[PDB]
């Protein structure tokens, strides 16, 4: 009776006194078994979701999802349907497969879940403090609507002939072409389209200074910044290591810089209407009366300009790769240029822009093959039930969607995993509220998300980005397609994605061979 009591306490005791290596080892052992046995005893839960078995506590199921995440998703979803947890690195990700879970997630009440919480550690770093994800959603959503409003048909127009210039400066003068000396040449797409669009966004949305200033060695300071955007930071926000204090010291440094522009031009009186810094600096106040600091208008533009730079440097580059096994389509889509431009006799404007379906469905599928984020997350805050189901999905676990991994479904998608523009006849328009609207703060945008192609997500936390980037992928595209053919060397193809990054760009080296159409043609102005 009693004496069990006693024999715990001696137990107890002599369990402190084993020796140290037996004691090394059942500190291994015992959170190791107890692990099994608490997933063991979780299945029999009919409240929660399967749970994909792992051995390894902890860690979880982080290596096979982290490597080949839709493959991992695939194989889940044959044994326990579209939803399910699974562990990752300390945290439990309830993912929710299909158009319900675009619309679980994505349509979830602000109460339910939130984005901050499940990224803010990796990004407030990056850009700074005080937007984006190191604020309340209500910032965030007003954040958004100032970008957008420097996102207009207007602005697009003007954008076009600079981001043009960029493009065939770079040709001009970039060692991975030098078109007016090589008529022909070998590029790793992914040196070619990271520097491409930092060149044509920066240009554009930041203006001629911040673009000037990359022919300098300021260029060093986004690649400082660019290294403390990846993954890791989302579980080691925070290391005593170099690139982390490269990392500080750029996004100092950078914002700095954005600073100086922006009180130098109020200073002077000088803002008019050329670039996102102008557009920030007559519309960044909140409902409630702040207005931003010039410190969270410059951590903001590090923001736009980072999410901006990676998506559509990944997407260019799938694009040129897609293409370079595909003379049918280069021929197709040189065919367009031609017939909408007048032989080229016309000069590319945003609203002929509008008038190259092909193109833009191009842009369209790579998309969808390429979806540039494979997973979405949410922390969940509120206790949520999953409809239909006996599932009840608590605080403190994560949701995960999608819908890179629909995209890629035979079901919605027919050959899914074959590049194919013409399956977007009828169709290509980056996206499109197929019904009823809904405004969060930043504009009417599509109340359903239950769309099986959902390139830029849906809900509050939308992008407000996929004009400039069809806008910006458009206008390259154009050019690159007007000015070159290119193919791949021989035996090579499309490569497969990286899915570590922090976007799914393509595994290197991915190199195309170029060539000019026109071996002759010269492009001016002074380098
Ligand atoms: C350790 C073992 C190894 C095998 N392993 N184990 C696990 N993993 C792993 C897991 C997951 C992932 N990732 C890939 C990146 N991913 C992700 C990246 C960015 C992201 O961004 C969402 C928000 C914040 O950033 C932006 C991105 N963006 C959107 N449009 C343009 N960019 C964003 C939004 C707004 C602004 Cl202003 C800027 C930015 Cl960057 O949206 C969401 C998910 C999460 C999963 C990678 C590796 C591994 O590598
Ligand atoms: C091909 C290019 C791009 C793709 C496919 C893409 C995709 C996405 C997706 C899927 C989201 C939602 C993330 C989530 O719900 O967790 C998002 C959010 C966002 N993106 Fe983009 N993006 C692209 C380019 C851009 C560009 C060019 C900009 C700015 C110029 C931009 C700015 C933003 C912003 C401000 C958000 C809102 C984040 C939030 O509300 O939490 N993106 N994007």
């Amino acid at each position: 009776v009693g004496e069990a009591l006693e024999y715990v306490n001696i137990g107890l005791s002599h369990f402190l006194a084993l020796p140290l290596a037996q004691r090394i080892s059942l500190i291994i052992i015992i959170p190791f078994i107890y692990n099994i046995v608490w997933q063991l005893l979780y299945s029999l839960r009919k409240d929660r979701p399967p749970l994909v078995f792992y051995w390894i506590p902890w860690v979880g199921s982080a290596v096979v999802y982290g490597m080949k995440p839709y493959e991992f998703f695939e194989e889940c979803q044959k044994k326990y349907g579209d939803i399910f947890s699974f562990v990752l690195l300390g945290r439990v990700m309830t993912v929710y497969l299909g158009p319900k879970g675009h619309e679980f997630v994505f349509n979830a009440k602000l109460a339910d879940v939130s984005a901050e919480a499940a990224y803010a550690h990796l990004t407030t770093p990056v850009f700074g403090k005080g937007v984006i994800y190191d604020c309340p959603n209500s910032r965030l959503m007003e954040q958004k609507k100032f970008v957008k409003g420097a996102l207009t048909k207007e602005a697009f127009k003007s954008y076009v002939p600079l981001i043009a210039e960029e493009v065939y400066k770079y040709f001009r003068d970039s060692k991975n072409f030098r078109l007016n000396e090589r008529t022909t040449g070998t590029i790793d797409v992914m040196v070619t389209q990271p520097e491409m669009t930092i060149f044509t966004a920066s240009r554009s949305l930041l203006g001629k200074e911040m673009r000037a200033k990359l022919d300098t060695d300021f260029a060093y300071l986004y690649s400082d910044l660019d290294k403390g955007f990846t993954p890791i930071n989302f579980v080691f926000p925070n290391l005593p290591l170099e690139h982390y204090r490269k990392r500080d010291h750029a996004q100092k440094a950078i914002s700095g810089t954005y600073m100086s522009l922006i009180k130098e031009r109020r200073k002077n009186n000088d803002i008019q209407d050329r670039d996102l810094i102008d557009s920030l600096m007559k519309n960044s106040t909140y409902k409630d009366g702040v207005k931003m600091t010039d410190q969270e208008i410059a951590n903001l533009l590090i923001g736009v300009l980072m999410g901006g730079q990676h998506t559509s440097a990944a997407i260019s580059a799938w694009i040129l790769l897609h293409l370079a096994e595909r003379p049918d389509v280069q021929q197709e889509l040189y065919e367009e240029q031609m017939r909408v431009l007048d032989g080229g006799k016309k000069e590319l404007t945003y609203d002929l822009l509008q008038e190259m379906p092909l193109l833009n469905q191009t842009i369209k599928e790579t998309l969808r093959m390429h979806h540039p984020l494979h997973s979405l997350f949410r922390k969940v805050m509120k206790d949520m039930h999953v409809p239909n189901t006996s599932y009840v999905i608590p605080a403190g676990y994560h949701v995960l969607v999608s819908p890179g991994y629909t995209h890629l479904r035979d079901e919605y998608f027919p050959n899914a995993h074959q590049f194919n523009i013409h399956r977007w006849n009828n169709d290509s328009a980056s996206s499109y509220s197929v019904g009823e609207e809904v405004d969060y703060g930043f504009g009417a945008i599509s109340k359903g998300v239950s769309s099986p192609y959902l390139p830029f997500g849906g809900g509050r936390h939308r992008c407000i980005g996929e004009h400039f980037a069809y806008c910006q992928l458009g206008v390259l595209m154009s050019i690159f397609i007007r000015t070159l053919k290119w193919h791949y060397p021989e035996g090579k193809t499309v490569p497969p994605p990286d899915f570590t990054s922090m976007v799914t760009l393509p595994t290197g080296p991915a190199k195309i061979i170029w060539e000019k159409r026109n071996p002759e043609q010269k492009i001016g102005g002074r380098h």
